[PDB]
């Protein structure tokens, strides 16, 4: 575990993270995809061997000794708000299990279902709260990666509010 487990946020490419493992915002088919998934495919392509996994699950594949946790959030274009919410919460619980099993002291994580799977809605708060629900009982340092300056501000505020 980390000596004083924390949450942090950084506005940069998760492919350049400084953590002991990465969560991919994966698709269910293990395809290179776009956004975070394409950056992860370019940086850790070896990790996409048999990475296909259902919605609401996480599947870890090593790239060397570096773990890539493929977490499949729902595409809210396809799911009802209710079912999508359930699967998004489930994906994060499976990430917490993996992070725990791997014994890492830190993990780089994107906000699942906030990009092309958002169904054109702002899901910062919905996705972040499910991340907290899952990760609060873990003792890894969590570093959340985002790309937008206003998202960085909002995530940083939500972290600081609970401290
Ligand atoms: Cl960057
Ligand atoms: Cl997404
Ligand atoms: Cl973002």
């Amino acid at each position: 575990g980390a000596m004083a487990p924390s949450y942090r946020v950084k506005r940069m490419d998760i492919a350049k993270n400084d953590e002991e493992c990465v969560v991919n915002a994966a698709n269910p088919r293990g395809l290179p995809g776009d956004g975070v998934c394409k950056a992860v495919y370019k940086k850790w392509p070896e990790s996409f061997k048999n990475s296909a996994t259902p919605v609401g699950t996480a599947k870890t594949v090593m790239c060397g000794t570096y773990p890539v946790i493929h977490a499949v959030g729902p595409n809210f274009s396809n799911y009802t708000e209710s079912e999508g919410d359930r699967e998004l919460a489930a994906a994060y619980r499976e990430v917490a299990k993996e992070v725990t099993r791997l014994g890492v002291n830190s993990v780089a994580i994107p906000l699942l279902s906030t990009g092309v799977y958002s169904g054109g809605k702002d899901r910062l708060t919905q996705s972040l709260n499910h991340l907290f629900t899952a990760m609060d009982s873990t003792d890894a340092d969590v570093v959340i990666y985002c790309r937008d300056k206003e998202w960085e501000k909002k995530i940083s505020e939500a972290i600081q509010m609970r401290t």
